[PDB]
């Protein structure tokens, strides 16, 4: 059974696994520690991007945003080149999703209206679990004794479905975002490495600083099926300093996909 496989994986990798998968066509679900809290780290870049794309039409993503020296936070491989320059909303979302640029995500949250506006949107979506508190990079300071910047697999996956796969995005904005997730430069070792050949994966990965917190969320499209399987995989380990093994997420994805 899938539960036995995931239990063996927890032991093989000495790690904790949280899984929620929903086949949006059939309604079938796979759940494993799906109500346990994990740090979501950069997987939240998918949420913040979608919220911004709900309120800015595609042809208005040319709006310019000025980048100052002090805006740059750690792991901003794109935005560190824009100090003293302007960047468009389109280029912020591209940097955030394609390269996991942290400054880009911060500017996107600001454009949305800040952390409080994100929380208001989550409540409207019926997500009373996902708990944004800090910006990059402090949101990656995960502690098991704290709920800051955590979610559960089930809550995060239901929110991904409601915002993107079955949300209210325009045709152009939805195709723009999903293509970024199909084509991103950070996900090849995770869900994409684990799914069988005839699936197409649009993912966003995450890694927090502590407790080997390693995540991937995705919309997984079976060949010939336009409705995705929403897949959320959160993992961590017991010690603060441990380093993640991406193969855990790949093998988890391979196991979960046997259910669909």
């Amino acid at each position: 059974s899938n539960a036995k496989e995931l239990n063996d994986l927890e032991k093989k990798y000495n790690a904790h696994i949280g899984v929620y998968a929903l086949n949006t066509k059939s309604g079938k679900e796979v759940k494993f520690n799906s109500d346990k809290r994990f740090a979501y780290a950069s997987t939240s870049k998918a949420i913040n991007s979608a919220i911004l794309l709900e309120q800015v039409p595609y042809n208005k993503l040319n709006k310019k945003v000025h980048i100052n020296k002090d805006d740059i936070v750690a792991y901003s491989p794109i935005l560190e080149k824009y100090v003293g320059k302007d960047i468009t909303l389109k280029e912020l979302i591209e940097a955030s999703m394609t390269y996991s640029d942290n400054t880009a995500n911060n500017k996107i949250i600001k454009e949305i209206g800040g952390i409080k506006k994100v929380k208001q949107r989550l409540k409207e979506l019926g997500d009373k679990v996902t708990n944004p508190v800090r910006y990059e990079i402090e949101l990656n300071y995960y502690s098991p004794k704290s709920k800051k910047d955590t979610s559960t697999p089930a809550a995060f996956g239901k929110t991904l479905n409601k915002l993107i796969a079955n949300g209210k995005l325009s045709k152009k904005n939805k195709n723009f975002l999903l293509d970024l997730m199909f084509n991103n430069k950070n996900g090849d070792t995770l869900i994409k490495d684990g799914v069988p050949k005839d699936y197409k994966v649009a993912d966003k990965s995450g890694q927090a600083i502590t407790y080997a917190s390693r995540n991937d969320v995705a919309f997984v499209y079976p060949k010939g099926q336009s409705e995705p399987i929403v897949l959320v995989i959160f993992t961590n380990k017991d010690n603060k300093s441990d380093k993640p093994n991406d193969k855990l997420i790949s093998e988890t994805a391979k196991s979960v996909m046997k259910e669909f």
